[PDB]
């Protein structure tokens, strides 16, 4: 039930929404020409639909109109009450659900967005049900299931009590069975995700229920040491080995939290973005196996350069030739049309087409 | 290092060449006060200048001393040896066909040998000594479809057309290298047919492309039209330049054509204009320029001018809107229709 993939060209996967309204014909068939695997983020086309879901719902028809093979991904928050879902309204009539801190006081994040308390079962039986709602009822084919690590965050136990964090680090373990069991085997379950920092790092989790996990900070945040990316693509090689989708977002020099890189007009942020892919482009098919995509751009809004193309996504790459060697910080990989060649430490990179 | 870009009326630029001498005193102010793009074509002034370099040259010092912004494009052709410049005696100082003749197109000029280095090293000097030590502001390379044709493996065999073909990436690729990044390279171009099309390519050193046939030649149907004015949106969403050329009803290889008196050349490029200009509106975005005449001599319609490139037209205020073979695109001062299949146009103008 995965997407079709193939080693053809680089395979490449897109997340990312468009609030202002549908994809053009345009863009819905330059998408689908080019990927299987496409997320449709919160506030996807609302200005036109109204809520995410009737959005992304229409532009799931549309690009699978062009592209049945598509996989349209919906996007649904396991953490944070976001506004532009017509669900914000249902869960708004539920106050008795409402997460609290120790204090009294709502738990919401910046001090607007609250956040769900994964312990109570009604919550997860509504939260469940608004996903098989859109990928069940609806023309979406998986759920992508984001913010695992702000909820096992440490700093949530002095706003709960350890005891309420615990219960809700279970919660989160329940409610991904419980989305499984709802949207039923045929179904993708993505979540967010793979992460490798200097003191706290996660790999593929969740094995018995979840299908893809996104490496969402690869090269950057706090995953930008050589050992961090390291041990990134080595946690690809392994959970793909192992028959897991993985999804690694690559930054294209920049993402949409530097100010001063996005203050930059356009054409800089294009010159910064053909210079800076050939690096994480070189990680990325050092260590890919089957069902291993990659995204490069700079943000989730269509705008962050999430339609931008390279002539590096259309050269022939082919099927791997021999398995990735590793040398110290140094990662090498053979492919039937190319060879691939980078140093975590140095960040040099090197990718000889045929 | 684009030309100066404007919504404030049809983008327009210019792309010929003037053999009998250097442009008019009222022939440079016209051309120079309406747009800030220019190609000089091969032979530009040779009859009092000599060769096409030192008359382009001439033009380029004074158009820009007239517009500033302008952008002057040194025309050099990728494949063939033109006569009229100074460096085809360089060219006789120094490719064969698997029968031993010249390659010679039409019997008369000879064609590059794209695989050899010591060639490309040579054309890339030329292009340089016009854009860097000259004052033009980039090179047009021209006859990438000539180029590409797979008929020439019968002339040169597989192995030496797929090295030609590996040749045009490191021209352009050694072009980049010696005219520097503040330079435009401008190249022919998209080209959409029924059988092969070429979109934007070689988009890590090149900066614009031409459509040379939009709505004619071969690229006359529908199902072409609407290729070409797909790729045009496409590759300036992506940030390059396209000129698309359009043609005033005829061109000047129509015999026929070029034979009827002026009146009647000018009544059928009124009449025409009206479908090209809405194809062109319907899909343009920043840095699309249009070209409107019968040819590339001066004197081929290239200095005539239409009330419609003096309304004013304003940024685009929505994407265009394809429905089959009709589209449609609002600017702020103009709705634009067009049907690919009818040729009907609608240009309302506010």
């Amino acid at each position: 039930h995965y997407p079709e993939f193939s080693w053809d060209t680089v395979p490449i996967a897109f997340h990312f929404g468009k609030s202002q309204g549908l994809l053009t014909k345009e863009e819905a068939e330059f998408v689908a020409t080019r990927s299987n695997f496409i997320c449709l983020e919160k506030g996807h086309a609302t200005r036109t639909h109204g809520t995410t879901e009737a959005g992304i719902e229409a532009e799931a028809r549309q690009l699978k109109n062009l592209n049945p093979k598509m996989k349209v991904i919906f996007y649904w928050n396991t953490f944070l009450d976001y506004s532009m879902f017509a669900a914000h309204k249902e869960y708004a009539k539920h106050p008795q659900w409402w997460l609290r801190t120790t204090t009294g006081e709502l738990d919401r994040k910046k001090g607007q967005l609250m956040r769900y308390d994964l312990s109570n079962a009604e919550f997860r039986n509504w939260w469940t049900n608004v996903a098989a709602k859109a990928v069940v009822d609806g023309t979406c084919d998986g759920v992508f299931m984001d913010a695992f690590p702000q909820i096992a965050s440490q700093a949530n136990r002095k706003l709960w009590g350890d005891e309420k964090f615990e219960a809700i680090q279970q919660g989160l373990q329940d409610i991904i069975q419980e989305t499984r069991q709802k949207i039923g085997d045929d179904k993708l379950i993505v979540y967010n995700g793979i992460r490798s920092t200097p003191d706290w790092s996660a790999g593929f989790d969740f094995a018995e229920y979840t299908d893809a996990a996104m490496i969402e900070h690869f090269g950057h945040f706090q995953s930008a040491s050589k050992e961090t990316m390291l041990r990134d693509i080595l946690e690809m090689q392994r959970a793909a080995k192992a028959g897991k989708i993985v999804v690694l977002k690559g930054w294209a020099g920049f993402t949409f939290i530097d100010d001063q890189a996005m203050r930059k007009p356009l054409t800089q942020k294009r010159r910064v973005a053909k210079d800076s892919l050939k690096f994480p482009l070189a990680c990325f098919l050092a260590g890919a196996q089957e069902n291993c995509y990659f995204i490069y751009n700079w943000g989730y809004r269509m705008e962050n350069g999430c339609l931008e193309w390279y002539p590096e996504f259309d050269k022939p790459l082919g099927k791997p030739v021999g398995e990735m060697v590793r040398d110290g910080w140094k990662l090498s990989r053979e492919y039937k049309h190319a060879s691939v060649r980078v140093d975590l430490e140095s960040k040099e990179a090197e990718i000889r087409w045929r």
